[PDB]
C-alpha cells in the first residue's frame, strides 16, 4: 500500500507520523531530526504539548539542510480547549505557527470539541474543582477555522476526539463552507472504534488513530492496566511476520485505511516504528486483532466529565 491518503481538500497525507506528546523538550528535537532522517514526513504536535519551539528548531534545521522540502512535510497542530472563542482561534493559530517557525500548517485540529473558559491555565478550574466552560458554540470555533484556510495559514482544518453526533453537528452546520479533513481519535486493538470509523468513512473524513501503542508512559497509568506490548497473542502474530509488537500495533491501523501517529523520542524506536512497509497482516490477522476490543479507552480525560460537550458519554 499506498505511503499517503487523500484527504477530501485534495491533499495527500502520510498514514505515517510521529506523535509528540510527552516528548521531553530536551529530547524532541533530536526525535525529529531523527524522524525525518530516516523518512517519516508527517508530525504530529499541539500546543497544549509545550514543546512545538523545539519541534520546530528540528523542522527548520532539516529543511535548511535540504533533507527534506517544506512541500514533503505534512505539520499538524490542534486548537487547544481555552481558545474556542472565534477571537482567540487565529492568535492560537499563529502562536503555534510562530513556534513552529512556519508560514503554514498543513492541518490543524480542534483538540477536543469541549471550549473552557481562555486564560493562562489550559484546564481552568472553579473552586470546587470543575472544568470551566466556555459558552461558544462549536460551530462558531469551525466558522473561525474556516477563516485559517481562507486567510493562507492552514491547508486543512479537521476535529479530534467528536463523537459521531459532534461530527454529525459539523457537516449539518448551516452555510458549512469546509467539511472536516480527518477526525483524530483514540484507536488500538483493545478500542477498535469500528462504529465511529465507519461513519467518518462514510462521509469522506479521513481517520487519525492516536495511542496506538496504548500509551504505555500516560501518567495515569496502573501497573494492573491491559498492556498491548506485552499481549503473548499479538506478540505471536508479530513473530510470525517476524516483525515486533509494534510494528503490528502500527501496521494494524494502516491496513484499516487509518492514518497512525505512534509516539517516540527514541532513536532506535523512531526508525523501527518506521519499518511497517514491507509486510501484510493477513484479513484474518486483522479480525483476530478486531477481537480483542475491550472498549478500554485510555484517553478519557476524567477531568471534563461534567462538561456538556464531553464526547465519551455516547456509546460513539
Ligand atoms: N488528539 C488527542 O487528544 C491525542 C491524545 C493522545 C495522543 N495523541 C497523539 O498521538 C500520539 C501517540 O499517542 P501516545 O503518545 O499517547 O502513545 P503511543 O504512541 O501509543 O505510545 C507511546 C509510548 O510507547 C513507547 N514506544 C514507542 N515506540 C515503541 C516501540 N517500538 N517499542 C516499545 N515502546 C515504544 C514510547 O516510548 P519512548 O518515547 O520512550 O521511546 C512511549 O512511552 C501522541 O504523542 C500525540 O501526538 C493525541
Ligand atoms: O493530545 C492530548 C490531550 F489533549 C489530552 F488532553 C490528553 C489527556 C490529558 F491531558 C489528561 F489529563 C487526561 O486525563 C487524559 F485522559 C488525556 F487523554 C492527552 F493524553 C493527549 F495526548
Amino acid at each position: 500500500m499506498a505511503s499517503r491518503i487523500l484527504l477530501n481538500n485534495g491533499a495527500k497525507m502520510p498514514i505515517l507520523g510521529l506523535g509528540t506528546w510527552k516528548s521531553p523538550p530536551g529530547q524532541v528535537t533530536e526525535a525529529v531530526k531523527v524522524a525525518i532522517d530516516v523518512g517519516y514526513r508527517h508530525i504530529d504536535c499541539a500546543h497544549v504539548y509545550q514543546n512545538e519551539n523545539e519541534v520546530g528548531v528540528a523542522i527548520q534545521e532539516k529543511l535548511r539542510e535540504q533533507v527534506v522540502k517544506r512541500e514533503e512535510l505534512f505539520i499538524v497542530s490542534k486548537l487547544w480547549c481555552t481558545y474556542h472563542e472565534k477571537g482567540l482561534v487565529k492568535g492560537a493559530c499563529q502562536k503555534t505557527l510562530s513556534d513552529l517557525k512556519l508560514d503554514y500548517l498543513d492541518l490543524y485540529l480542534i483538540h477536543w470539541p469541549t471550549g473552557f473558559k481562555p486564560g493562562k491555565e489550559f484546564f481552568p478550574l472553579d473552586e470546587s474543582g470543575n472544568v470551566v466552560p466556555s459558552d461558544t458554540n462549536i460551530l462558531d470555533t469551525w466558522a473561525a477555522m474556516e477563516e485559517l484556510v481562507d486567510e493562507g495559514l492552514v491547508k486543512a482544518i479537521g476535529i479530534s476526539n467528536f463523537n459521531h453526533l459532534q461530527v454529525e453537528m459539523i457537516l449539518n452546520k448551516p452555510g458549512l463552507k469546509y467539511k472536516p479533513a480527518v477526525n483524530q481519535i483514540e484507536c488500538h486493538p483493545y478500542l477498535t472504534q469500528e462504529k465511529l470509523i465507519q461513519y467518518c468513512q462514510s462521509k469522506g473524513i479521513v481517520v487519525t488513530a492516536y495511542s496506538p501503542l496504548g500509551s504505555p508512559d500516560r501518567p495515569w497509568a496502573k501497573p494492573e492496566d491491559p498492556s498491548l506490548l506485552e499481549d503473548p497473542r499479538i506478540k505471536a502474530i508479530a513473530a510470525k511476520h517476524n516483525k515486533t509488537t509494534a510494528q503490528v500495533l502500527i501496521r494494524f491501523p494502516m491496513q484499516r485505511n487509518l492514518v497512525v501517529i505512534p509516539k517516540s523520542v527514541t532513536p532506535e524506536r523512531i526508525a523501527e516504528n518506521f519499518k511497517v512497509f514491507d509486510f501484510e497482516l493477513s484479513s484474518q490477522d486483522m479480525t483476530t486483532l478486531l477481537s480483542y476490543n475491550r472498549n478500554w479507552r485510555v484517553c478519557a480525560l476524567l477531568s471534563c466529565t461534567s462538561h456538556k460537550d464531553y464526547p465519551f458519554h455516547e456509546e460513539f
